[PDB]
């Protein structure tokens, strides 16, 4: 049974804890919920730690007095298909085999599934770590209280005398580095520092082998990502996010300076040895619109190159963490803005962006964040009751599971199946366009080994790459947001139209020049 | 937002309680919950209550930590 | 109303017959439901047939003392979708067309539905008989009590006057040949000799014109195929699959001496003229993976090509019927063993092997069959009764329809949605790993007429042909296999993976020799 | 056994952290955690019908008590 320590001990020292913890709704909750820390108080001083404390980072440290919100969090969606490959006909990307071919999604690409997975999924994905971990058998599948309990007891090591990056199986890759994990996990939230930078009192960093990193990281999502655990207010913890929002000045709504000022994030950081070490964004409000953007952004956390010269950029470099913060008519200027891309296509050459899941950059300036709606709203509502105390669900999901909180309580005019069919009028006919500009893609693409052969100059060979950057990036956005156009239909068919009429230009300079050549 | 009580002081004086809450799985669990004592602890000694000390008798005290007990109860 | 017979009389001459029947099940069931044979007994001698005796191969034979069972079996699944293509983004093989190119299937290759229509859809399909037979009308495709009771009480013959295979329709084939109808009835199990060898008592042989053989056959997956109507003790009566388990000695379970001995096989044969003809295997017990095995396997029953000199293999060969009896890491030798392919690829050129539902082999070696469990588990369980006499369910189908009876009486620690989940996830990956395979094989396929066109030398094609078989076996083994993956992960991603390696290093290889043509 | 285990049963949960039902109320409204985990050689119909089969047995022998109580009485 727990006995509870003298607070008023710790912040002698604590004077940044004390004034969170005393003046929130935490402020009855003793320490030893989430920390072990008789040795370090003997053996501290004022500004040396002495010996660690521990520190639970397990989600079932919030469980016991918060039991509604972890068992709502841990429920599994089945119907969320599992392990579904984007790359086939029936999914979300018919032909991103020959759009994507030269980057690492090319060995494994699924769409998501239950938060509860995320750690476990990142693990065991083909493109991550060469195959190395695997579920423990294939049962282990369904196991979301056990992956919550911690990746490692579910999952194995195909080699546990060795940490380096390899292949395991033929088909995979070994794409994983640490700052995947920030958005995986914030287990590491005391041995990173700020941006993953060198840091003398950090274990792990952006340079860190990942294979050892991995083993040290065991929970998914944990519930003080969006709430301080001493105050209980509402908070982000990912450095990407606060970089962007606090360090660049960009704001938390960056089209928006009023909403900015309105619902914004107070750096705070915390020290070691009298140096900065770590830090935390403390929201003005509950903005789950900013909470959900610590990990639902484009983003870089890879290796790539300088668009000027074409020149390396490892992991090293701060450009490999990186949140750019721009709608996808501002990401060509924002990758620009830090001299970047990410790959070279395997056929055409060209230098292109990689994109990711940009769903919060996607939301802004859509009809409903206009209207001050945010993902919460729509995707983890207050729960309603004949007869009970209120709480907030915390799974995570599609609002079709739950259309009478997340959406007909504002669409008082709408059934359900009015509802719905509006949901899919709009992804319908986005598909249809992400359809039709993979079609121009791939006309584009199979074009340049006809031209090189037909000994088409680079010179034009160069124009046409300049154009597969653009027809890529207004195209692969949609396919890497998971609304299917839903949370901003205007602006993807705006784009997806202009991913169409880039590649149109590109096959009619292609056509030509094969035409000239074969002339002469 | 409630401020934790030093519990301690109340000890001096509550012996029987202090037997069961240090012991228990509540050991955690502060008096200001359940009880405002703030006027009783001015004025109390350990042989004169002083002014009475208020006590929560509503089950939402104890569903701020315990919701699904709760919420399972009231259905 | 039948009268009996004194079968005394019949084991005088027929003492196989007395041992089997007077020990089993079937020692009080007489003659007279299966046989009439009064003008036989009034003719035959102890070595000659004399005037020939009826026996009935119909399925109503059994289904007067056991309706339970014979309900069960001819059930319609609705939902198992009918003459469903392949050959279609919607369904299990997208890029069938261009792969298979070259090969029969090419015309049609439809899903798998109910057992009652096994026959029926033989007769019909665009790849057999040049569209000879039809049913009578379009609605008799919903009769699956009206397959069972004859194919020819459904089915019209475009021309009753020849007995030439034939196109009726352009786009048919007339890849059927006899061989094929030991997989879909044993009506003619008195008139075929083993292996479908010439043989003076046999009317039909592998020889045979299969339009006039097709025409004498009616009832599909008879009851005595798994099931002795002497004894009615467990057996097999495939030829294919005896002469693999018992001539070739490979056994039950060729990777497992133990199991093969517990579970085997005991080669039964009977005479015409005191010469061999006919051959039964007995099993050691009800083992469902053997009788299931005697048409849910890898098979030639067609006419081929040498591997050694390209020289035509006719039905008259023994090796035009022949169980492989491998998994797929075996294949290519056990196909090198016989010296056989199946047809030249249209576009490549390459000598290709023609993959057929290897169930039997795919579940070896896998965790359901290393525990002992048997096809009949998950696909034909004991059924459940409140108050009954348990009988075995012969709807052979999908275990989603019984989940209680084939999952979750094991899986004590699943919910029905856990289990559907569990399987959804493998064959979601293994699906995906099937459409990557797909994409490379066709990479590789649109680069032969380039590298032909350019220049490229026999040397080069030959060497991208030899890596075509490969590519293409350890693809198209599980787009045949109907599991999805199911019965064998493990095994699925490793085979799919060398696929994807295989295709790769061909395209890798042409690419180089086109660029090298087009630089002299 | 107690009345906890038939009025107020632990939960059951795909995932997630077991706690103890306390909406105290009849089994037939979650037969599976109330009894059909210890009666595993039943189905929920099985189950109901013998709790049946008591209830309307004990009431039949209810009412001819009232009746002949209210013959007496009268
Ligand atoms: C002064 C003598 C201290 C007392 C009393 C306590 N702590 Fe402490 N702690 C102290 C220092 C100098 C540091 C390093 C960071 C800094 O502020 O300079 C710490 C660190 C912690 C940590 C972080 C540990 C990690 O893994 O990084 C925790 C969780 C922590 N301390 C908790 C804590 C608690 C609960 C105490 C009362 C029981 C407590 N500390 C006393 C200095 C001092
Ligand atoms: C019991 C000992 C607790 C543990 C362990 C945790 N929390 Fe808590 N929390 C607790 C109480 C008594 C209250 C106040 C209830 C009230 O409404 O007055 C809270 C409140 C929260 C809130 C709401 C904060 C707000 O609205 O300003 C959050 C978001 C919260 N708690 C989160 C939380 C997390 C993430 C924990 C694990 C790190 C956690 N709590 C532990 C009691 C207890
Ligand atoms: C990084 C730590 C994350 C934060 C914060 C949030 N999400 Fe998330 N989400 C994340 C990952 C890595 C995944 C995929 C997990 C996997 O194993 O595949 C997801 C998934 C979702 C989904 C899909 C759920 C399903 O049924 O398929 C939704 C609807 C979703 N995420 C929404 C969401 C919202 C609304 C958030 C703010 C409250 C949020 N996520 C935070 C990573 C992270
Ligand atoms: C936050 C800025 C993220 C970083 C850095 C990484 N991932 Fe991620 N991941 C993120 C979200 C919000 C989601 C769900 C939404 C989606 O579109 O998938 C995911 C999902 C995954 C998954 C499951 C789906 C899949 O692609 O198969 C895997 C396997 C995964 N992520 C792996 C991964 C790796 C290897 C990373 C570093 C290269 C990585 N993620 C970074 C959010 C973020
Ligand atoms: C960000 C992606 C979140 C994570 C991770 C967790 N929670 Fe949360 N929580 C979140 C939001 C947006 C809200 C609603 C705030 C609002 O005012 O609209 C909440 C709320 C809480 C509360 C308060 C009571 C309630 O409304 O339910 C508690 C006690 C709470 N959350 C606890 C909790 C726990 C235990 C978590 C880990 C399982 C958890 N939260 C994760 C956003 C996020
Ligand atoms: C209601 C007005 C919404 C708000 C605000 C947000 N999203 Fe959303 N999202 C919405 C719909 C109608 C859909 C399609 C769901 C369907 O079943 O068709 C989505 C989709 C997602 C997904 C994928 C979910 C899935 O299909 O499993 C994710 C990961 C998601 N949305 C995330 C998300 C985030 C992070 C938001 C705030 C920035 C957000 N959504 C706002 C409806 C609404
Ligand atoms: C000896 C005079 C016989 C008596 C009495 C019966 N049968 Fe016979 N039968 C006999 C011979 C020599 C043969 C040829 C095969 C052989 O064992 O050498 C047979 C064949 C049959 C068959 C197979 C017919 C076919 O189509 O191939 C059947 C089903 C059969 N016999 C049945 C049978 C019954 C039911 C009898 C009693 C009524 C009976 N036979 C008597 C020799 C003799
Ligand atoms: C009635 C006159 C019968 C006809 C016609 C058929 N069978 Fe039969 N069968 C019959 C009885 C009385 C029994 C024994 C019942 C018992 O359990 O004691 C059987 C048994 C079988 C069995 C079980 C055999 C075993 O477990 O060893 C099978 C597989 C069986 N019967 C199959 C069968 C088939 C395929 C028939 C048509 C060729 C058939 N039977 C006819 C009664 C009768
Ligand atoms: C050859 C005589 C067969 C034996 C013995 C078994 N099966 Fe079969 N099966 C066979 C064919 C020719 C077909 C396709 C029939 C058609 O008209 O398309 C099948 C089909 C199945 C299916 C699919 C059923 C559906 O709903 O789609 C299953 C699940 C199946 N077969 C399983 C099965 C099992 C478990 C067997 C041993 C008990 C078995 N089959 C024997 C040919 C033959
Ligand atoms: C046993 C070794 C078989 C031989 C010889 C033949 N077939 Fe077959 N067939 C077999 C099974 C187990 C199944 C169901 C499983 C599956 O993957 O389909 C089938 C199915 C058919 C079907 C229906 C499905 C289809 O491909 O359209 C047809 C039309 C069919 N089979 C025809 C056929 C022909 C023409 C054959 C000789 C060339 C042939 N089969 C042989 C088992 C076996
Ligand atoms: C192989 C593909 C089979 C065909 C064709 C038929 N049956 Fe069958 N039968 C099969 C198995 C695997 C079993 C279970 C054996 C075990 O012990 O597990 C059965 C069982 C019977 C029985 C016994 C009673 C029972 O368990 O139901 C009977 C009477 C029986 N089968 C009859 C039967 C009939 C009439 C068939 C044609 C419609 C029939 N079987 C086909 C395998 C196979
Ligand atoms: C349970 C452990 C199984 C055993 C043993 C066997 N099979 Fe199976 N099979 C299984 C599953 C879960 C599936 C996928 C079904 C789904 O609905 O997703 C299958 C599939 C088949 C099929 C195709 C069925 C269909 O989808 O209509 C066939 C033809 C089939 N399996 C045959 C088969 C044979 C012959 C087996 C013994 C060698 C066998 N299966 C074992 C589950 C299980
Ligand atoms: C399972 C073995 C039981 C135990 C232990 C207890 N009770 Fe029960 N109770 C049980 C049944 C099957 C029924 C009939 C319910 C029905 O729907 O037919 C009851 C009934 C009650 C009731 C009336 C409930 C109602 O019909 O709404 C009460 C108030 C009740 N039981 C209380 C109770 C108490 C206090 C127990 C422990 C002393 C107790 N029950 C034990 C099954 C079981
Ligand atoms: C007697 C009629 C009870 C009243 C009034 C309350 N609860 Fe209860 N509680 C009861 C039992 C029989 C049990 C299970 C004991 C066992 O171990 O089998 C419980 C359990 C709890 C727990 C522990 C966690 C759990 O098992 O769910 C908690 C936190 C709890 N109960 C809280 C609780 C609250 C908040 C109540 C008022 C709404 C409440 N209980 C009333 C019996 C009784
Ligand atoms: O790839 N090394 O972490
Ligand atoms: O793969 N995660 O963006
Ligand atoms: O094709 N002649 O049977
Ligand atoms: O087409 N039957 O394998
Ligand atoms: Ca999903
Ligand atoms: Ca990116
Ligand atoms: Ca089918
Ligand atoms: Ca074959």
């Amino acid at each position: 049974n727990l006995k509870p320590v003298d607070a008023m001990q710790c912040f002698d020292c604590h004077t940044q804890i004390e004034d969170m913890h005393t003046v929130g709704k935490h402020a009855t909750v003793n320490c030893v919920h989430c920390h072990d820390a008789t040795e370090h108080v003997e053996t501290a001083s004022s500004r040396r730690m002495g010996e660690r404390p521990v520190t639970r980072m397990d989600l079932e440290a919030c469980a016991t007095c918060h039991t509604a919100q972890f068992n709502s969090f841990v429920e599994v969606r089945h119907e969320s298909h599992p392990r579904l490959e984007k790359a086939t006909p029936t999914s979300r990307s018919p032909m991103f085999d020959k759009l994507i071919a030269g980057h690492g999604f090319a060995f494994e690409h699924a769409e998501p599934r239950s938060h509860a997975f995320m750690l476990v999924d990142h693990f065991v994905v083909d493109r991550a770590y060469g195959g190395r971990f695997q579920f423990k058998n294939w049962q282990k599948v369904t196991d979301g209280m056990g992956a919550v309990r911690g990746a490692w007891t579910v999952l194995t090591d195909a080699d546990p005398e060795s940490s380096d990056q390899r292949r395991f199986l033929s088909q995979t890759a070994t794409a994983a580095n640490p700052v995947c994990l920030n958005c995986k996990t914030q287990d590491h939230i005391l041995d990173w520092a700020y941006m993953g930078d060198e840091h003398e009192a950090a274990k792990w960093s952006r340079t860190s082998e990942v294979v050892e990193f991995a083993r040290d990281l065991n929970h998914p999502l944990n519930c003080f990502m969006c709430h301080d655990p001493h105050s209980a207010g509402p908070r982000v913890v990912r450095d990407g996010l606060i970089n962007a929002v606090v360090d660049r000045g960009l704001g938390t709504y960056p089209h928006d300076p009023v909403k900015s000022e309105q619902q914004g994030m107070t750096k705070v950081t915390f020290q070691r040895g009298r140096e900065d070490f770590r830090a935390i964004g403390l929201l003005d409000t509950a903005d789950s619109n900013v909470m959900c953007a610590q990990c639902h952004v484009e983003y870089n956390c890879n290796p790539g190159y300088q668009l000027s010269d074409g020149s390396r950029v490892g992991m090293d470099d701060r450009r490999a963490n990186h949140f750019f913060w721009a709608n996808v008519f501002d990401y060509k200027e924002a990758a620009q803005e830090i001299d970047f891309f990410d790959f070279r296509h395997a056929t055409t050459g060209a230098a292109l962006p990689k994109l990711q899941h940009p769903e919060a950059e996607t939301f802004w300036g859509s009809v409903h964040e206009r209207n001050g709606v945010a993902c919460a709203d729509c995707h983890m509502p207050k729960v309603q009751l004949e007869n009970g105390k209120v709480y907030t669900s915390h799974s995570q999901r599609t609002p079709r599971d739950m259309m009478g909180q997340a959406c007909l309580n504002c669409h008082a005019e709408w059934t359900e199946d009015q509802a719905l069919y509006a949901i899919d009028y709009i992804k319908n006919y986005t598909h249809g366009k992400i359809v039709k500009s993979e079609y121009w893609l791939a006309k584009m693409i199979d074009l340049f080994p006809v031209a090189k052969r037909a000994g088409v100059s680079e010179d034009v060979l160069n124009q046409a790459r300049e154009l597969h950057y653009d027809a890529h990036l207004y195209w692969e956005w949609w396919t890497a947001e998971n609304s299917v156009g839903f949370h901003n239909p205007d602006q993807a068919r705006e784009s997806l139209m202009t991913s169409i009429s880039k590649s149109k230009e590109a096959v009619s300079l292609l056509n030509d020049a094969i035409d000239a050549q074969v002339a002469v």
